DNA sequence: ACGACGT
DNA sequence: ACGTCGT
C-alpha cells in the first residue's frame, strides 16, 4: 500500500 | 469490496 | 468473499 | 527505504 518504489 | 491487493 | 511490490 | 480495505 505504501508507495516509496512500487506503489501497490 | 475495496480494491487496494485483491478487489472483490 | 480477498490479495499484491518495485525503483 | 514500505504499508494499506470495503461492499
Ligand atoms: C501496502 O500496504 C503493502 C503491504 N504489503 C505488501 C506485500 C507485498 C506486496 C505489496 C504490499 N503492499
Ligand atoms: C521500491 O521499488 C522498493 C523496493 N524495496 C523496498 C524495500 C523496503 C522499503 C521500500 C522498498 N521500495
Ligand atoms: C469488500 O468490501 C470486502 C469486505 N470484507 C471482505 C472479507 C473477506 C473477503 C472479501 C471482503 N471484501
Ligand atoms: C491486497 O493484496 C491486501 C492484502 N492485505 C491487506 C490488508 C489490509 C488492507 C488491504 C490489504 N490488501
Ligand atoms: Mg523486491
Ligand atoms: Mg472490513
Ligand atoms: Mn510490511
Amino acid at each position: 500500500x505504501a508507495x516509496v518504489x512500487a506503489x501497490v
